[PDB]
């Protein structure tokens, strides 16, 4: 085998130097990378001997501390960031040595190395049979395959050319120079792929966690023999304890898919496998695993389309609601593009990446400080990789199946970020998922405003009984006991499944200014009786800078007596509520919600759904038709406060309760730490042929307009719910519209007063305060009659017609 041939081959070095000579940003991350390199440098034989005496050394050769059960990772901190520094200090040392030739960076790192690898030989591997058992890490192989095993063998593969020509190295027991224990290095490659795979969890992301060792050290082996027989075992050959790339790719079976948990844990499986495959088919040009598993780098993008106007992600799970762009990711997967002739995702990475550097996001010739994260380092390869390079929009709707997740948003013109409006829609079985039952939130003025419960600490009696909870998210609860079973940890619940939408996915809609969604839920793990879940929200948008939601939802339990429980959660300080105009006379009921309570909570195994006890500031008015229009104020978002208004129509038959909830981490700063203002709409009886409806629509209290939603009513054909009237007022002039809204694609509609007749679901008719019609959308119908006028569908069963 040539060396180095991991990362780099001697025949790139002069591309490489090129690339510097001609590009700023690789020049100054060049020179930051050599200051690190730099200051790891000895000027006389005392100095070399320091920095290794600055290592965790254990005192023929020295061991180094090992770890067993001022705590890093649960284990003393102080000789692990010693280690961590040395051994970063040798693979910066080794990159300089590449590029530059110069001994001095050679010495420095193999100095280092000699010290791991003669030390590592007289360590015994953990034979206690524990299946996460390693070796500087008696009992945590994965720890210590991201820490350790991943960079010995890319500093052997960079100072090799230097040992095999007569260097050496300080041995640091007798101050004397000798030779490189090349036998003992090889033993220690060979390990760290037997550890690799005879270690770890199977079915994971562990596998992928632990493939950078694997890889690493497959090719830091001294016979390409075996260097090929051992390749398999990543590519496509699996064992007991560790899976192998096709069989992680599996995890990503359509494009769209991305690794099946929350946002914030799926990202790192996608910077690591991307990187791996990288490194394939750089040093394999036949295998193109860029093409063969596409859809992995494909996750990129399919993250990038959930995206809120603001850069913030869904907040469904244990997760974050912002987290830098992996622009490393995307320089790799770039290159993986080129490599694989796949010109869609050559055009969006360079894309995204373009756009980042423009609006000055991405500093490209800035290299990272190291964090000493437990994770493979791969820093330098910012410069040795990534290509001399001489936003995409995303679609109104998306969806992402394993959370059983639909988006819409509907992008402003003019001030996207304060203007636009965006919904998802979600629900299932995953590891790091809630029981969240079908649940959504809600964006506006810059913000998520009708937001997640948010997550605690893990563990902890509130993270089980509350956050994970459905109490903790803008669902339904039926029957005073939705929750979950099986699955992870007893957390599993149905996935929420489409029924029917428009626009469909990644297509453009028959009308700019809407779109719906009806999804559906069970709710099969109630502790009371099983209830079936149905939603639809839709998006209005009444011109570039006003826009508002319509929320419906219907359940239905499958039980002779029932009740149901409609949850909205609002990041704010304030909240007020009136009826029919009027401020409201609330009741305190501290008690109302106590009885789940009583439920046992056994840690990771039973919980006390729906988790509504831990609402505090209870408030309960009396059962009402009247309507309901609720005003969340939130002042220390902006320097004007950020309102959300929420109108429940008269003749909702439903009893109003205002809580404080527990702070929400999905709540904008510094509403992460305050108590979240929540009302819960209590409907006694079946909640199907009346359901709940209630529209959302935010503003900034500098607005010219405010809100043009002035007042919402049903529209009821004999107790049976058909829609909604949507009073308007833009620029001083009243409008009305119609949202129209069956459960039978057939259903015939027929409403005398107004002249209209409506056969389908989905349907919105705009009129002004004459009764002129001035448009209809039909999102899924045949047939729509206003007075003279009469639409029919087109393909799709939809149609958009201006008058
Ligand atoms: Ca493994
Ligand atoms: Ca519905
Ligand atoms: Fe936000
Ligand atoms: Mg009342
Ligand atoms: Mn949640």
């Amino acid at each position: 085998v040539v060396r180095p041939s991991i990362w780099v081959t001697p025949s790139e070095r002069q591309t490489i130097l090129n690339k510097i000579e001609r590009n700023e940003w690789a020049e100054k991350l060049f020179l930051s990378l050599q200051s690190r390199a730099d200051a790891a440098t000895s000027l006389t034989f005392e100095e070399r001997r320091e920095k290794l005496l600055d290592l965790p050394l254990v005192w023929q050769a020295p061991t180094l501390v090992t770890y067993t059960k001022k705590l890093r990772w649960g284990y003393p901190r102080e000789p692990q960031e010693k280690m961590l520094k040395g051994i970063q200090d040798a693979v910066d040392c080794s990159v300089l040595y590449y590029l530059t030739q110069q001994d001095k960076y050679a010495t420095c790192a193999a100095d280092i190395l000699a010290v791991f690898i003669n030390a590592l030989v007289q360590i015994p591997v953990n034979e206690n049979g524990f299946m996460n058992s390693g070796w500087m890490y008696q009992d945590d192989h994965l720890l210590e395959a991201r820490l350790v095993g991943a960079q010995l063998p890319i500093i052997y593969d960079f100072v090799y050319p230097f040992l095999k020509n007569g260097g050496q190295v300080l041995d640091v027991a007798s101050n004397q120079l000798v030779d490189f224990d090349f036998s003992a290095a090889q033993k220690v490659f060979e390990t760290y792929v037997y550890l690799a795979l005879n270690r770890g969890l199977l079915e994971s992301n562990w596998p992928v966690l632990e493939s950078s060792s694997l890889l690493h050290n497959i090719h830091a082996h001294d016979d390409p023999q075996k260097v090929a027989e051992l390749l398999p075992y990543y590519l496509d050959k699996n064992t007991q304890h560790q899976a192998s790339l096709a069989m992680i790719a599996e995890m990503f079976k359509e494009p769209g898919d991305i690794w099946p948990e929350s946002i914030s844990y799926s990202k790192h499986v996608t910077s690591l496998s991307v990187y791996l495959m990288t490194l394939i088919d750089r040093k394999y040009p036949h295998y193109k695993v860029g093409s063969l598993y596409s859809n992995i780098p494909q996750s990129l993008t399919a993250m990038y389309n959930l995206q809120f106007p603001n850069d913030g992600y869904p907040y469904f799970g244990d997760t974050n609601r912002f987290m830098d762009v992996d622009f490393q990711a995307y320089e790799m997967a770039l290159q993986l593009a080129k490599l694989n002739d796949n010109q869609e995702q050559i055009a969006q990475f360079s894309g995204v990446l373009r756009a980042s550097i423009q609006n000055g996001e991405y500093e490209r010739g800035k290299l990272p400080e190291r964090d000493y994260y437990p994770s493979p380092y791969i820093l330098p390869l910012t410069l040795l990789w990534s290509l001399d390079l001489q936003k995409p929009q995303r679609p109104r709707s998306s969806h992402l199946p394993h959370a059983g997740l639909t988006i819409q948003r509907n992008l402003s013109q003019t001030d996207p970020v304060k203007n636009s409006l965006m919904t998802w829609v979600g629900g299932g079985s995953y590891i790091h998922g809630h029981a969240s039952g079908m649940d959504m939130e809600l964006y506006g003025q810059g913000y998520v405003l009708g937001i997640d419960g948010g997550k605690g600490t893990y563990r902890t009696d509130i993270h089980e009984n509350y956050y994970r909870l459905f109490a903790a998210h803008n669902t339904v609860i039926s029957n005073g006991a939705s929750g979950s079973h099986g699955g992870w940890i007893n957390m599993g619940i149905n996935q929420v499944k489409t029924v029917a939408m428009e626009p469909a996915i990644d297509t453009q809609g028959a009308s700019p200014n809407h779109s719906f969604a009806t999804t559906e839920f069970y709710d099969e793990f109630n502790l009371v009786a099983p209830a079936q879940h149905q939603r639809t929200m839709a998006l209005i948008r009444v011109n570039d800078k006003q826009g508002y939601y319509v929320d419906i939802f219907r359940a239905k339990s499958k039980a002779s007596e029932e009740f149901h429980d409609y949850v909205y959660h609002n990041i704010g300080d304030a909240m007020d509520v009136v009826s029919n105009g009027r401020k409201v006379e609330l009741a305190a009921e501290p008690e109302r919600y106590q009885d789940s309570d009583k439920i046992k909570w056994e840690k990771h195994k039973a919980y006390q759904h729906p988790g509504w006890h831990f609402f505090k500031d209870v408030q309960s008015g009396k059962v009402s038709n009247q309507n309901f229009q609720v005003t969340f104020t939130a002042n220390e978002l902006e320097p004007h406060p950020i309102i959300m208004e929420a109108f429940i129509p008269e003749d909702s038959n439903i009893q109003f309760t205002q809580v404080s909830a527990p702070p929400s981490s999905a709540a904008a700063k510094p509403y992460n730490k305050k108590s979240l203002p929540s009302f819960l709409l209590r409907r006694q009886g079946e909640a199907w042929s009346n359901p709940f409806a209630v529209v959302y629509e935010s503003y900034t209290q500098d607005d010219r307009q405010q809100g043009v939603v002035r007042k919402v009513e049903r529209l009821m054909d004999d107790k049976v719910f058909k829609g909604l009237k949507v009073t308007l007022n833009v620029n001083g002039e009243n409008l009305h519209q119609y949202v129209l809204v069956q459960n039978q694609d057939d259903d015939v509609y027929k409403n005398l007063a107004l002249d209209i007749d409506f056969t389908g679901r989905f349907a919105v008719i705009t009129v002004d305060s004459a009764g002129e019609l001035l448009n209809a959308y039909i999102g899924k119908g045949h047939s729509l009659r206003y007075q003279d006028i009469s639409l029919k569908t087109d393909k799709n069963q939809a149609i958009f017609k201006r008058f």
